[PDB]
């Protein structure tokens, strides 16, 4: 079963996004595919854990994008496992997996143009949104 979405006071909490936003300094970009993320990945994931355990009552979507020069389709199950890989590290850090929410949106907001691959470099990219 699923505990019905409706949260009283829960929810509206301290500016995380913001928060975290200044971390990341915007998306989470990549430079590995194929493999999992290697030691001496991401300072930033670690730090922005911390703010997401400051408020754990908070639920975090971690949308995650792809370039649309691949198969659509595959794009949503691959931007899903791109955003599954920070929820790991944000529970890896202590943060509660049940309030972190990761999901696969493929292409829908491009950064760059597809014409490039510098672009779908871009385009691959995953950011985590506070709710």
């Amino acid at each position: 079963g699923q505990a019905p979405p409706g949260p009283p006071a829960s929810g509206p909490c301290a500016d995380l996004q913001s928060a975290i936003n200044a971390v990341t300094g915007g998306p989470i970009a990549f430079g590995n595919d194929g493999a999992s993320l290697i030691p001496a990945d991401y300072e930033i994931l670690n730090r922005v854990a911390d703010k997401l355990k400051a408020c754990p009552d908070a639920r975090v979507t971690i949308n995650g994008y792809t370039d649309n020069t691949g198969s659509e389709g595959i794009n949503i199950p691959l931007s899903a496992q791109r955003a599954k890989i920070v929820a790991d590290y944000l529970v890896a850090r202590g943060v509660a997996g049940d309030h972190i929410a990761t999901v696969g949106l493929g292409s829908v907001n491009p950064i760059a143009s597809n014409a490039t691959p510098e672009g779908r470099a871009k385009n691959r990219r995953v950011e985590i949104v506070v709710n």
